[PDB]
């Protein structure tokens, strides 16, 4: 039983029960002239959490609990990408289009991998999600009954859509959810900071946030 | 085809394939000396939309959409309420203990019930909700489908949470959703706007927001 200083109040977990999720830490979305940056993006604060992440994951992996990393994709053919979310915003590059680091937002191309330096070993679950939510059409839910994992550490990109998202979904799903704030990021500094304020409002409505160092005080 | 000017840009629907999503305007949430009020909230930002809902509400039934209402609700043996849920904020009145209008978060209770002001009719889906999504163990999205509904216009409360969270739901699962700005409200002024500036952001990316006046100009 570990006790963590967080807010709104203290977090208790098990690591046998608990299992880190790091959400959508993609090549595309955080390398200097892949595809966040043609859409004109500052990709520097998702860069700057690259090292809280990584010691995120040795933390996980030196204490033997699940480690679940997800990353937004389709599959080629694009049959599991509605037509709302290919339509919306009428972009210039659209999913399935070329960009600088290969098609957007599909399944095996470059900018679509996981930054290597927090990239899947061998043990970890890999979620590829078609959504911003990492539960929706996804087995997730499933694996994390099957492995009686009642407690998420949350950490990856971004803060205001798919972390949120996800986070929002493991609440109503029955899990108790603690997102380490200097390891999530967003494009927008005020989205990023008003989030972490809905997760935590009320008493915890959404779930607890710390950061990294409250997490290795406690372990 | 019924043209909306709305940000990001205009929103496009058919009455045969919309549906309104009216959520959680539930008597403990939004009266006075109700379980909200008890708890010190100031309810009179949900209460002061009502007038609003009911003009949305009336506008649908005109069109002949169909119409859905949802209502946040455990069944009286709690058996579909997480203990996570419960536990929550070390709560000195929980779900399930007897608030001002009863039991609180149960169904068949007083302060369950949607406001009279807003009620369903006949031919209406009403949807009982263990969470804050509309779609997280419902058959909403099944109900939806089987009608061949494609769009959404959504109200109620509260902005940042249930709202936000069943419009993050509605995009991922491909639906065009028109969050109906003065249709939604909030205890937390600040979270009701900065919740809509982010459901719109990058170009729409969760759907798109307007006032009533604009939607009632479109019929």
């Amino acid at each position: 039983m570990i006790r963590i200083d967080a807010t709104p109040y203290p977090y208790q977990f098990h690591p046998r029960s608990t299992a880190l999720v790091v959400i959508d830490m993609q090549r595309d979305f955080i390398e200097e002239g892949g595809f966040g940056s043609a859409l004109g993006n500052d990709v520097r604060p998702l860069a700057a959490i690259v090292p809280t992440v990584a010691a995120l994951l040795q933390l996980a992996r030196e204490a033997g609990m699940l480690v679940v990393h997800t990353r937004e994709s389709h599959l080629p053919d694009l049959s599991d990408c509605p037509r709302s979310k290919r339509l919306r915003g009428n972009p210039t590059l659209g999913i399935g289009d070329v960009g600088p680091m290969g098609r957007i937002l599909v399944q095996g191309e470059p900018g679509n991998q996981i930054l290597p330096q927090l990239a899947p070993v061998e043990g970890e679950l890999v979620i590829d999600k078609p959504g911003k939510g990492a539960f929706y059409a996804t087995d997730l839910h499933a694996q994390l009954q099957e492995r009686r994992i009642t407690h998420l550490l949350v950490a990856g990109v971004t803060t205001e859509v798919c972390v949120q998202t996800s986070m929002r979904e493991a609440n109503d799903r029955g899990y108790e959810c603690l997102v380490i704030e200097d390891a999530c990021a967003s494009y927008f500094p005020d989205f990023h900071r008003i989030t972490l304020e809905m997760l935590t409002a009320q008493g915890g409505i959404v779930g607890w946030r710390t950061p990294l160092a409250q997490l290795q005080a406690g372990v």
